[PDB]
């Protein structure tokens, strides 16, 4: 799957 981190 794809992963996104938005700090
Ligand atoms: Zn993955």
């Amino acid at each position: 799957g794809s992963n996104q981190n938005n700090f």
